[PDB]
């Protein structure tokens, strides 16, 4: 049973998540994903969420006072506060597994140059905070990271949603002049397993030598 | 100028003038899946439907992108490389993935890239497509160390001060401080980027 709150200035971007949630899991009370517009917590008529960076430089920084109020309302001491950032610790499958048993994730999605660092630093004095990155590329903000994190985590919650895997095949046995490897149709399941292991080994060497 | 075509059995998921993005329902070219030859859990997407779809959508100049957890890593260098392409087609799998012959056949007439966006497991290629699209599009013409922390007003908030150097107006001191924060962060969080063992 997990609650996920996502805070973002683009709530419509989190649409694919609510599109991916089965009725059975929601109705059984296994999962609830709520998305919140950060501007609900702005102080001014212009609904300002950003301001110039101290020390200069390009772009804008998200205001701590707005985020502070949002997190004050949404988080409790039991919350796991997840902050996507390109400077984060790596989000991996081990992370997803660890987080899959949490009662409450709050995902704070930044835009512009990111969120004033005091927001996470203050939050970390009263709850668990995790700054993470989903990979070594640059996005426009945290929303796409949130989509990935939510999917990777929730698919590990029963009933909610190393070597590389080698090639897979299904019908038809011959297609555009390419036959399924005969070993797969041999009924020699020890040989099939060894063939698959070697395919996995080869693929890992070629594509992900960093894993060996 | 870039065209992106995304092919998926879950077009509803993809809802998020120099670039156009089109989403196509794979089922338009039809059951898209069956049990794997050789056994194993789950289902594999049949090559037949994919072949018909890609025949219609792709040309020889197409870069066919296939998200897969067994792919080569998609990185910022990849994003730069793809940013000058005229035409990306992203083939999103579901179930246990797409029959390998789809990529193999396509590779006889266009360039094919099997890639992974990270070391975690998704339910299909759609979220990976959204990530790839976002990372690439922000680099399209006309559109080392980890980033350090950023701060903005007020200079004191909840009794926490913006680091005083950032208020000093000393560009050299600020540059040095920011480099140091980035160094600390990279060593702590991503030591592999500086050629050290991972935790
Ligand atoms: C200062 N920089 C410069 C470039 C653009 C940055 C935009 N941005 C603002 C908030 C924010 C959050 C996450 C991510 C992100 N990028 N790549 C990943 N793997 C991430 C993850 N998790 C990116 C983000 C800000
Ligand atoms: C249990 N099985 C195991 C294999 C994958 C199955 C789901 N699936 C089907 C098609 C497909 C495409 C990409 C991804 C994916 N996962 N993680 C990443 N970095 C990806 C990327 N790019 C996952 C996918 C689920």
């Amino acid at each position: 049973s997990m609650k996920i709150d996502v805070v973002t200035i683009f709530p419509e971007y989190l649409q694919p998540v609510r599109q991916s949630l089965p009725g059975k899991a929601i109705d059984a009370g296994l999962v609830d994903v709520a998305v919140h517009d950060l501007r609900r917590w702005t102080h001014d008529v212009h609904k300002s969420v950003d301001d110039s960076p101290y020390g200069g430089g390009p772009g804008m920084v998200m205001k701590p006072t707005v985020w502070g109020d949002a997190l004050d309302e949404i988080c409790t001491s039991e919350t796991l506060l997840v902050v996507p950032t390109p400077a984060g610790y790596p989000f991996t499958q081990e992370t997803a597994w660890q987080w899959s048993t949490e009662d409450h994730l709050v995902i704070a999605c930044g835009r512009y140059e990111g969120i004033d660092q005091r927001v996470a630093d203050d939050a970390a004095t009263r709850m668990r905070v995790r700054e993470v990155s989903i990979g070594d590329y640059v996005l426009n903000g945290g929303e796409a990271a949130a989509l990935v994190i939510i999917e990777a985590v929730l698919r590990l919650v029963p009933g909610v949603l190393s070597l590389l895997e080698g090639p897979s095949y299904t019908r038809p046995p011959s297609w555009r002049g390419m036959d399924v490897p005969p070993v797969l149709l041999s009924g020699d399941h020890a040989k099939i397993a060894a063939w698959r292991a070697e395919q996995s080994r080869q693929r890992t060497i070629e594509r992900r030598p960093d894993l060996l």
